[PDB]
């Protein structure tokens, strides 16, 4: 058989870059493959996430359309980042609070999936990754597919999705009040979920899937434009020694380089084990850098109008495009997935 | 064949336990075998190291038995991370330059392994796993075991060792002038570099070994006692909604909790891949705890003369036990692994 594992790295308003492209790839099988009440969610035998990738993720497998996530991401984005926060980072400021509030975000997810849907109500597999600062192990908030592993089940799924969302200086910790413990961003670990994920269809999903091997495994790692990301040599020349600052911007670069470190060394490994099994063409990755951005410029964070619409127009010219040529992200969508029974 | 690999995590100042544990290894090889100027670097077909024990690892690929690295140690932890620095943290000093400076750690290193020596001069294999900070990707400095991998070639040992060390917010970024590149601590991706060099030696040490498999691979990962890290729950029940300078301790907890969850999930997706091929005998950890302090206790760079004098006993002890009781410890030091030729 075949599995299909959607992954969705995170990047704060490149989630609305990855959302704009899962909600024009939607509409183009609306369109060409005449269906109709398609969903983006239906084709994908597990859903991986981080961060607000994670947040999409756990959307996309409570039941609801890209188009739905994309509007609601649309309205609630400049909520989630205020330019009044955004503007006034500095650093006595930074010394007493996190950036931003997690009540915007809080309300921008209950508005995405709601309040009260746990993980025990899920059809679709999906993952959450985090990492618990109470016990200092990464947790992994899945939905019971796995009979020997059936916690998070009395987990709401908007718990999973702030406790993945909470960027280590970006945000505060996530409090989960069922387990009495806090939780940071899923993207120390693993921006990109796309290598742990296939561990999971290997050796956790076989409940489901007995018989599976690298080579009938099938990733959508859609990125966010933000997989190059990197610091300015010149920051680099002018604050290596003591750092007027710029070096670990009050822990953002900490956090940036730290995040994009991983999902650089989780997508080698993914890479170099395809090419093993000489199976890369399984791997499918929609992600270029923008002609007009330099590989410095990366905020988590930035709601401004011209980056939303360079956010915008880059999925739908992307989604368009790979699905014109590049034949597997079409093959990713010829038969729904099963939903599975817990 | 058995091919053996010994990883030795960073912990800074905790390194002491590991190099030891190593010396003491030694010695008990040195009594029970009746062997001669034994170096415990000498079994081993690759030897993987991160922050101080990627320092540990250069040293003992260098050639250099275990008990001149654990002199050289027992010197420069104290003339490392001294009291000064380590008592003087406080906000108004991190927040302008990175606590210690590189000057001390970088005579350290050339104190025992030297500074005229490059990769192309050593006779066994070896990986350091570091942050390259200019183009956001992981380097890992490497021996040309590999034909298709080089360009570590004319790099001296001392410039990878004073790259893998520069832990984020406790040592400033390491500049590499033949590269024009900056470096931070190999920590964010792999502070257990046990899955990756398992990674290395299936994939890229084929030359060598063009027969290898996961059920042929023991891995001897000495760890530094620190692997159950946590923040303490009364400074979350504190200040983690309120995001004081006391959570993100100006950095130093974003990194130790980056450090703790990476090598959790690494462990984890290791001690995984060896249950499902049924062959958890080849892991050897030896990573135990200190029974006399917290869990949130464990720092990064302490110095002090108890901590130093608890690591000691930890390591003979743990030594002793281990070499009494466990037969895997026993079979590493069996036959001397072959050295490398380029």
């Amino acid at each position: 058989s075949e599995i299909k594992i959607l992954s969705l790295n995170g990047g704060g308003v490149r989630g609305l870059f990855t959302i704009t492209l899962l909600a024009e790839l939607e509409s183009i099988i609306e369109k060409r493959e005449k269906c109709e009440n398609v969903k983006i969610g239906d084709y994908f035998d597990l859903i991986t996430g981080t961060s607000i990738g994670g947040i999409l993720a756990l959307g996309l497998a409570s039941g609801k359309s890209a188009r739905e996530l994309k509007e609601a991401f649309e309205i609630n984005a400049t909520k989630i980042f205020p330019l009044k926060r955004f503007k006034n980072k500095q650093w006595w400021n930074l010394l007493r609070r996190s950036i931003y509030e997690s009540e915007p975000l809080y309300d921008a997810v209950k508005s995405m999936i709601g309040e009260t849907i746990k993980f025990e109500d899920l059809n679709r597999r999906v993952m959450i990754t985090s990492v618990n600062l109470s016990t200092g192990k990464p947790k992994f908030f899945k939905t019971p597919h796995n009979p020997m592993f059936t916690m998070d089940r009395e987990i709401r799924l908007i718990d999973a999705a702030m406790a993945t969302s909470a960027a280590p200086t970006y945000f505060k910790p996530h409090y989960i009040e069922k387990l009495e413990n806090y939780f940071a961003d899923g993207g120390l670990v693993a921006n990109n979920p796309s290598y742990i994920g296939i561990r999971e269809v290997l050796i956790d999903m076989k409940n489901d899937f007995p018989d599976a091997k690298p080579e009938n495994i099938k990733v959508l790692n859609i990125g966010t434009l933000s997989e190059d990301y990197c610091i300015s040599p010149e920051t680099l020349s002018k604050n290596s020694g003591k750092g007027y600052l710029s070096l670990w911007n009050m822990g953002e670069r900490i956090v940036l380089s730290t995040m994009t470190a991983n999902q650089h060394l989780q997508r080698f490994m993914l890479l170099r084990e395809f090419e093993a099994l000489k199976i890369e063409k399984n791997y499918v990755e929609i992600d270029e850098t923008i002609p007009n951005e330099a590989a410095a410029e990366i905020t988590l964070d930035n709601a401004s109008e011209g980056c939303l619409k360079a956010l915008r127009g880059s999925g739908k010219k992307l989604a368009a495009e790979r699905y014109t040529k590049n034949e597997e992200l079409r093959n990713f969508f010829l038969k729904k997935a099963e939903p599975f029974v817990p």
